[PDB]
């Protein structure tokens, strides 16, 4: 049991070692279309690319690319986009990407500015009146409402397809207080969040992947997708002891490089979990 092997690696003081040996172990593919020359300012960093087999494809013909992959975890029959922040130049290609596969949720989890520099693009509008149009793309964006509370926002957003004149509701689910430096000190409002998210029906499967987002698309949103999975396997398991959060963890990095980023990020994912599984329990 978890609960027993985090006392024991806290205790021992082996996380850094825990999450070595996770790195060691982890998948290496290819990312060849995301090295493209042609590509080089779609990516907001040089060391954060999608793997060619798992990556998202804008169905535009002239440049398919946008730095995001889709996690597939089959037991789970759970989907997630993990993407980067939007760059300036392709918060058109976002909306695209969030049209072409029928997402119905956004979950952001960083602010714009984070120590004193910009972590992702203003890339949906503040105010009701003050729409937003992506004429690469040929997307309307506007604000319907918008609720916040303490450690979270949620908006609505219609999106519109100009060209066939279609709309949707999308949902954005903005964690507004994950903290400049390391993780959250309790679960308690991350798990909060998330439960939030999984009432919508965003994360359902008569809805595209949820779109999930950090700056780099790998710490932050590789413990919202770990998280979910494994409390998600627990209930659906006749033995709830027989989740693995390091074996989730390599089979979801099978899919995009990277995810969860520190010691700390593993440490808090492992919390997060244990926590949820009282409130599953
Ligand atoms: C020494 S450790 O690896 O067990 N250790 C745990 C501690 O809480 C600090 C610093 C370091 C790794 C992450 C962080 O959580």
């Amino acid at each position: 049991e978890m609960e027993k092997e985090f006392e024991q690696i806290d205790k021992s003081g082996s996380w850094a070692a825990i999450y070595q040996d996770i790195r060691h172990e982890a998948s290496d593919f290819p990312s060849r279309v995301a090295k493209l020359p042609k590509n080089k300012n779609r990516n907001r960093y040089r060391d954060v690319s999608p793997f060619d087999h798992s990556r998202i494809k804008l169905h535009q013909e002239d440049n398919d690319y946008i730095n995001a992959s889709l996690i597939k975890m089959e037991e789970a029959q759970r989907s997630y986009i993990l993407t980067q922040g939007p760059l300036p130049n392709t918060v058109g290609h976002f909306w695209e990407m969030v049209w072409e596969q029928k997402s119905r949720g956004v979950v952001m989890l960083n602010r714009v500015m984070e120590k004193g520099s910009l972590k992702c693009a203003q890339y949906w509008p503040q105010k009701e009146e003050k729409e937003m149009i992506f004429e690469d793309t040929n997307l309307k964006l506007t604000l319907i409402s918008e609720d916040i509370k303490s450690y979270y926002t949620v908006r609505q957003l219609e999106l519109e397809n100009l060209t066939t004149q279609e709309t949707r509701e999308i949902l954005h689910f903005h964690y507004t207080t994950w903290p400049d430096f390391g993780v959250p000190e309790s679960p308690a409002s991350f798990l909060n969040f998330l439960f939030k998210v999984r009432e919508s029906g965003s994360l359902s499967p008569e809805h595209g992947p949820v779109v999930v987002h950090c700056s780099a698309g790998i710490g932050r949103s590789g413990t919202f997708c770990l998280a979910d999975t494994c409390l998600l396997l627990m209930d659906k398991r006749k033995d709830p002891s027989s989740v693995d959060i390091k074996k989730v963890l390599l089979e979801m990095r099978k899919f995009r490089m990277g995810l969860i980023q520190t010691a700390d990020q593993l440490r808090f994912s492992y919390l997060a979990v244990i926590e949820g599984a009282k409130f599953i329990m």
